[PDB]
């Protein structure tokens, strides 16, 4: 990657440590940039949502698809539910976002609890398969908590037919008082909610889908038992996307699971990780992977750094990582050290082709977790770690194992009070990375990673800027 | 008044001192009773809201008067601004409440200020006369403070023509998101905007009005200068209710006064006070005066009590005054000490016609204040005495009498963060008063006088119930 | 009743204003007096739950009637409901506390929420019938929350039959690190768990038990509606008691709906209420009411003191309305006013044959209600207000209805960090209630009420002794 003259540190970069120099643009405008990748995950946007337990639902799966990314589901998980799953997500409307459905019979604080949900702020209480009320914070507070949702007092939804262009239901919906919209079916049936919002980023993004246009969704499989039949029943229950993960991923388990699953000729891409050096790079990707994933310990989640002492700053990593897969021709999505839009930005400028945020979605609206609340009335929740799950493993033996495995960490991840939604903070995402491709002046990933001009930068930088 | 037997203490009683006992009940619901004044100042429900120039303005004076209220202007106001504030209340429509219009040139700052004007939590953007638009906390949020009102995303209104009876636009409103609906001229004409609450206050409450079928209007005088002039200017500016108000009513000048505006035959009720003692009452009877004030010390407002430890408790007070005037016929109105509901029931209990509350309103969203924010974005507004404004009165002159004058008190009323409009708090006042007639059994205000049964509480009872 | 020696004053007496002076005693211990009820409702102890639907429900009904003490079902309730808690409260073991059944399917998540439900601190997993297991609060804490019970690390039992005297699961359970065990029907399957405590109290407590040898129950019904076709039907659900309860009991409703229960001729004792006056306490007792309630104002959750000014202090209200009904032969309940057993013993001082807790118990563990917790861990409940269903009663009437009507109150009430359950407060007020007794020097409740004597007590005086 291009250095700034004098730029020769005895010292790794991080996130925390670069920056971006803005070079000659001929970008007029953020949106004259395209997001797609070309790693061959088939995202419009570099963001997939990590395979966590806590943020990685059904609800991030469809939302993130419709918004250009691939989601990762969860290791060790029912194929059941996997399936289940993933044909929820390729039955989902390329525009239309699905709503909270709610029966006439739910109580108020089953809708209350529903309501959060998902970022649209609104559930369709819906009878025989028609819309018929609207609620919403303001009508659910006051009224009994187990009182019926067929006297919250329904409040009234702007309905189309399904097919009109977002500037009918943008302008349709430019005056209304409620934000979102029920999106009606030819027949009357509810097909799905579509919201103001919802309409706006409706041209701004392409939902990733595949070959038969429908909402792409992936999976993550482990290296202990048989990875070669997870693996193949996992492709046969629809994922798109393999994805092999584990603490250390430049073991020899890595290696033959990796050749175990590239004989299988499955058709689908490889993703192995994470390794934090080039030689665990080259030897994945000779191993039958084209994909490599990097980053342990830069995990928000992440314990490993303290009890240990193990890891590497990212940005360096992911750096050597991405020049080295693009010697030998594959391409390394970085996983781990994200908390900002700037570490996104940093680490396609780093050279990765896609991005693994982790954490930060656990404050969302729709991560498969409890909204809880505090004091202060501030949404937030909890994000977990794997731990075991992503470490290869009678009472007595899992007892012993399990003394020695690092706990399951705890933070509190906070929602913003106003934009808590998922579909915001990918706007913010997105405009961040946008405008950095408008500093440097690409038209696309491959030439920000080509003509990006990277700086070394001090922890008294930060304090430039508004925090 | 009637007292429970073994009841006979050598101390006074005010409202922290009694409670009232219920007795045998032959009205089945609130809504049998009536809360229709004797005193005859045409008020259907006996709260008046008092002379502050801080409590006591137009939108005060035309809400409380289309609940069924009168309003009592403030002294020492310039009478071309009496004159204007009677001709709007005049000109208000008898069941609409008159919104905040809101010119296409009005500022976004201007707009969320005037908002909390009223009670309906909407304001409309009018132009030619012709509602176009309705704004909200909502839409005003986010938005540049000094943008134009023409883009903050006006939303839409229920709109239906002036006529229509409060079952339609109720119902017509039962599934409106906005609680609001613009009451449109039979020309497409603005009128007003009636409440989804406002439709059932509609039924509940009938207007106080004068023989013409206006809201009715009162005012409020002092006993400096000529006050028959003032009075008799007055009363041709269109007020209906005359008052005379001083800090003490039972001095000579307050005698003389009240002997010169009967003298005047301006035919208004006389209204006199502050008297806190049965032969103050029986003089201002005698001086030519129908209505007499009661009560000196216990407003909220009034330091006389720490500076002077003169005053009375309210209770006792006000009973025997009550006394007095039917022995003489003549009726009352309680002023001072008003905090609850109950407050004003126990006043009512003790015989007064009609009852004065004071700083109470000064918490409401159309007091004539500025609703300013604290930290824990409570709102809350500053009530104010008027001090010498009560009292009888060069520039060494006016400094050596403002020097011994007392200070303008303030404190900080803190509104409700739900029920912050002045509906719903005298909805509360009126259905305790509802529910004081139920527990006794009285059918009006008469026979709850008549039918009651009163004793006597302590500090410690109070600790009873909920607080 | 008894009055000390030149104590008349001219002032009502409340709980918060009285004490009992002991007299000479003969009365060995606590141990020698019996709280058996004269009032015909068959209780062992003068303690029964009031009409809450957030503090009475099948768990305190059977745990409360195994005590000795009677439960009165809330109304406005399903009868499909209120005959599923009857007869599931009609087939608890005499002596035996139902555990919290747990299905090996349930997650660790719902096994921590319903471990609090009874206040045993375990519950019992049990298969095909068989108690398999023991979970408390320390297995239960690290383990993933939504991992299955069967994987709980399940402790071990003390399994006895069921017969066994008190003495043997006692000394059983002497050494037990466990406080509870599982008392199990003779063929193997699960017939209960018996505590320690739960062991000592079934000798100093004998359950309240109808004529078939069942524990007993209790519901409440209103006025408006059909009041006897409601009552027969919950008097063939299976109701021991039924209780008449509105929000002013000296309406003409109340004297009408009294008439038809007694022209029902249902055999149940007739329970009406409440009435804090002696005429309305003849009223109700000529009216065919064998038991009146008395008491509107103190009540923890009553509002109406502070909106309306009406009430009465308990204590007063209680003695009177004892007397006239011990003149006329009937029977007083008190209600209300209740925070501390000394409150409770007052009110057997005062002549009434048993006692309303209300509130109290909202704080408990077995309180139909959800136990959250706060910053400081401490747990507590909320306790409501029927409000509207203790008021005699198209969307335009419903909401007209609606706005004048009182809110439900909120409070919170804090469960003790150690004795949070019903069975240590209980034993607390009984505690207390029996040294009034040994004190006073009464063999039985009806000594009580002829040899007690009774002061009047100020303010000040409760600075005596600890809080
Ligand atoms: N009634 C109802 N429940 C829903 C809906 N969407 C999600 N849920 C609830 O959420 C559960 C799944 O949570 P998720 O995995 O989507 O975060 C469902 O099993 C159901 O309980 C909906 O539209 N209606
Ligand atoms: N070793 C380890 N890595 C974790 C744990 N939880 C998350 N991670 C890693 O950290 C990433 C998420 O961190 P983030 O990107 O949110 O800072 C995950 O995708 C995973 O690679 C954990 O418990 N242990
Ligand atoms: N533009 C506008 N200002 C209003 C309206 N109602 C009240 N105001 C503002 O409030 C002032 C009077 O305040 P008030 O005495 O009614 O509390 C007016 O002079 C004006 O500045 C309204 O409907 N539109
Ligand atoms: N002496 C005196 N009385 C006041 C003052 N401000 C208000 N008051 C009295 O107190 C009443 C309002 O008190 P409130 O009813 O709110 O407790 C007024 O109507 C007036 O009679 C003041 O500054 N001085
Ligand atoms: N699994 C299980 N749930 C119980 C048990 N006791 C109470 N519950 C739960 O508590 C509900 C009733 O709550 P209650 O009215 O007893 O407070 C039941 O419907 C059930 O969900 C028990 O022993 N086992
Ligand atoms: N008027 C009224 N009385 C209530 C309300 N909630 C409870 N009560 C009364 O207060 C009693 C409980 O009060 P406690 O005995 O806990 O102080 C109830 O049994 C009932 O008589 C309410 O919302 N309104």
């Amino acid at each position: 990657v291009r250095f700034l003259d004098g730029h020769t540190p005895a010292y790794d970069l991080t996130y925390n440590d670069v920056f971006v120099v803005p070079g000659r643009s001929d970008v007029a405008s953020r949106f004259d940039v395209d997001l797609s990748t070309v790693d061959g995950s088939g995202t419009t946007i570099p963001v997939v949502v990590a395979n966590m337990t806590a943020v990685a639902g059904r609800r991030m799966a469809e939302t993130v698809a419709r918004r250009g990314g691939i989601v990762v589901l969860p290791q060790d998980l029912p194929i059941t539910a996997v399936s289940e799953t993933v044909d929820f997500v390729k039955s989902r409307d390329l525009v239309v976002d699905t709503p909270v459905t709610l029966s006439p019979e739910d109580s108020v604080s089953d809708a209350n609890a529903l309501l959060h949900k998902r970022a649209h702020g609104a559930a369709v209480v819906v009878f025989e398969g028609r819309p018929i009320g609207l609620v919403t914070e303001a009508n659910c507070a006051g009224v009994d908590r187990f009182a019926r949702v067929r006297d919250i007092a329904l409040s009234d939804f702007v309905t189309a037919p399904v097919g009109t262009d977002p500037r009918e239901v943008f302008d349709l919906l430019e005056h209304a008082p409620i934000d979102v919209a029920v999106m009606t079916a030819p027949d009357g049936t509810l097909a799905g909610v579509l919201t103001r919002t919802g309409a706006i980023r409706a041209g701004i993004y392409t939902p990733a889908v595949d070959a038969k246009g429908r909402l792409r969704i992936a999976a993550a499989v482990g290296i202990n038992g048989d990875v070669g039949a997870k693996a193949q029943a996992l492709a046969e229950a629809g994922a798109d996307l393999l994805v092999i993960d584990t603490a250390h991923g430049h073991q020899a388990k890595m290696l033959d699971a990796i050749k175990a699953v590239a004989s299988l000729d499955l058709g689908l891409p490889l993703v192995a990780g994470n390794v934090v050096s080039a030689e665990g790079t080259r030897d994945l990707i000779e191993a039958g992977a084209s994909i490599v994933k990097v980053g342990v310990g830069p995990g928000a989640m992440c314990t490993t750094r303290m009890m240990t002492g193990v890891g590497r700053p990212q940005f360096s990593a992911v750096v050597e990582c991405a020049a080295a897969a693009r010697q030998l021709g594959g391409h390394v999505w970085a996983d781990g050290g994200v908390r900002h839009p700037r570490d996104v930005a940093l680490a396609l400028a780093a050279g990765a082709s896609n991005v693994m945020i982790g954490s930060w979605f656990a404050g969302t609206y729709e991560s498969p977790g409890d909204l809880l609340f505090d004091r202060d009335d501030r949404p937030y929740k909890e994000s977990y770690g794997m731990a075991s799950k992503r470490a290869v493993a009678s009472s007595f033996d899992r007892a012993r194992k399990g003394l020695f495995e690092e706990g399951i960490s705890t933070s509190r991840m906070s929602l913003d009070p106003a934009r808590g939604g998922v579909e915001d903070l990918l706007d913010h995402i997105t405009s961040g990375v946008r405008s950095t491709c408008t500093y440097v002046g690409a038209a696309n990933l491959p030439e920000l990673h080509e003509k990006v001009v990277l700086g070394v930068q001090s922890a008294a930088g930060f304090a430039e800027g508004h925090p």
